C-alpha cells in the first residue's frame, strides 16, 4: 500500500503533466496521496493563473462575515456575524490596520503558536464564499473555472442525467480568519488555488480515520451533538492540535503559500487559519473514486447546514433513503 502513514504529500509537474488534470489526480493517487486527506500541487514554472491582480480592488464582498468564537483556546465554536459590503480594496486595507494585521512573528511555527494562543480574543472579518473566479479565460491548464462539472461525471459514471451547475468561490482573509473542521458537501474532492497575498495553515486528518475525529468532537461538543447527529456540517467547531495530540487524533499539518494548489480528498477532514490578508478561490470536483463516497456521506438534516441547490440530486440519486429527511432539513 503507498503512503501507508499517510503524510501530505507534494507534487511538482511539468508543463506537460500538467495538460490532463484528471489523469493527474490520478496518478497523484496511485501514490497515496489521498491516504493523507490533503496534497499540495506546485504548479511548473513556466504556468500562470492570469497575468497580474493590479485591478482586483472593485471587487465587492455583499456579506462579510465576522468570526466570534467562543469556548477555550484549544476548543471553540464560532459563529458569523454579518457586517455590510465593502469592496476588496476596502477589505484590503481593514487587514491591514492596526487592529487586524499579523503580528510581528519569526517563522511559521510562531505564528502558528501565536494562533492557537490568541484567537479567542479576535473577531476577525472573512469575504468568504463569493462566487467567481479570478483564472483568465486564457489559462488553460488547472483552470478552476474550466474542470468537468459534477453533473458530468455522475452521469459519466452511472447514467443519470441531473440539474445542477458547479461554479468556484473566491475567499478574501485576513489574519486570524478561520475554516472550522470539515469535510466537504457529500464528501466530495475540493480543489483551492491562493492566487495572492499571505500563506494559509491546514490541519488534516487521513479519511480512514475520520471516524476518530468525529468521536472526539461528540465529546467536545456534547450539546451540539445532542442536536444534530452530524453537526460537523455546520462548519462552526475548532479542535487544535494540541488537543488533538492529547487525544490521539492521528492528523499532519501543512502551510500552503501564494501560488500554490492544495486539493482535499473525499472524507477528508481539514480546518485551518489564515496568516494574513489573502485570496483564495475553490471548486469542489468528483473522480470515479468519489462515488461510494458520496452514497456513505452523513448528512445535516437539523436544518443548519443549508447548502446548495446542486446539492438536491446528489442526495436524491446516491441516497434516496434519506433524501426526504434531508430535504425537510433544507425547508
Ligand atoms: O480556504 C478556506 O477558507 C476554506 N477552504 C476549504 O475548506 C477548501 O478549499 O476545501
Ligand atoms: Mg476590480
Ligand atoms: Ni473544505
Ligand atoms: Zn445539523
Amino acid at each position: 500500500a503507498q503512503n501507508p502513514n499517510c503524510n501530505i504529500m507534494i507534487f511538482h509537474p511539468t508543463k506537460e503533466e500538467f495538460n490532463d488534470f484528471d489523469k493527474y489526480i490520478a496518478y497523484m493517487e496511485s501514490q497515496g496521496a489521498h491516504r493523507a486527506g490533503l496534497a499540495k500541487i506546485i504548479p511548473p514554472k513556466e504556468w500562470k493563473a492570469r497575468e497580474t491582480y493590479d485591478n482586483i480592488s472593485e471587487i465587492l464582498i455583499a456579506t462579510p462575515l465576522q468570526q466570534v468564537a467562543s469556548g477555550r483556546a484549544g476548543v471553540f465554536t464560532q459563529y458569523h456575524k454579518k457586517k455590510k459590503a465593502m469592496t476588496v480594496g476596502e477589505y484590503r486595507h481593514l487587514a491591514n490596520s492596526k487592529k487586524y494585521q499579523t503580528p510581528p512573528h519569526q517563522n511559521f511555527e510562531d505564528l502558528e503558536r501565536k494562533y492557537w494562543k490568541n484567537r479567542i480574543y479576535n473577531s476577525p472579518i472573512y469575504g468568504a464564499d463569493i462566487s467567481g473566479s479570478l483564472f483568465d479565460e486564457n489559462t488553460k491548464q488547472w483552470n478552476l473555472g474550466h474542470l468537468g462539472t459534477i453533473q458530468d461525471l455522475l452521469e459519466k459514471e452511472c447514467g443519470v442525467v441531473i440539474e445542477g451547475v458547479n461554479t468556484p468561490y473566491l475567499y478574501f482573509g485576513m489574519w486570524k480568519t478561520t475554516f472550522a473542521w470539515h469535510t466537504e458537501d457529500m464528501d466530495l474532492y475540493s480543489i483551492n488555488y491562493l492566487h495572492l497575498g499571505e500563506p494559509k495553515t491546514w490541519y488534516v486528518v487521513p479519511p480512514e480515520h475520520g471516524q476518530r475525529l468525529e468521536r472526539l468532537a461528540r465529546e467536545l461538543f456534547p450539546g451540539s451533538s445532542r442536536g444534530c447527529g452530524a453537526f460537523l456540517r455546520h462548519k462552526v467547531a475548532l479542535i487544535s492540535p494540541t488537543v488533538l495530540k492529547e487525544n490521539g487524533i492521528p492528523f499532519n499539518r501543512i502551510t500552503q503559500e501564494a501560488g500554490e494548489f492544495m486539493v482535499t480528498f473525499p472524507y477528508g477532514y481539514h480546518a485551518g487559519f489564515n496568516h494574513g490578508f489573502n485570496c483564495a478561490e475553490a471548486i469542489n470536483f468528483a473522480t470515479p473514486r468519489w462515488i461510494d463516497y458520496g452514497k456513505m456521506a452523513s448528512q445535516c438534516s437539523c436544518g443548519e447546514a443549508r447548502v446548495t441547490f446542486s446539492m438536491d440530486a446528489f442526495v436524491r440519486i446516491l441516497q434516496p433513503e434519506r433524501y426526504d429527511l434531508w430535504k425537510r432539513g433544507q425547508d
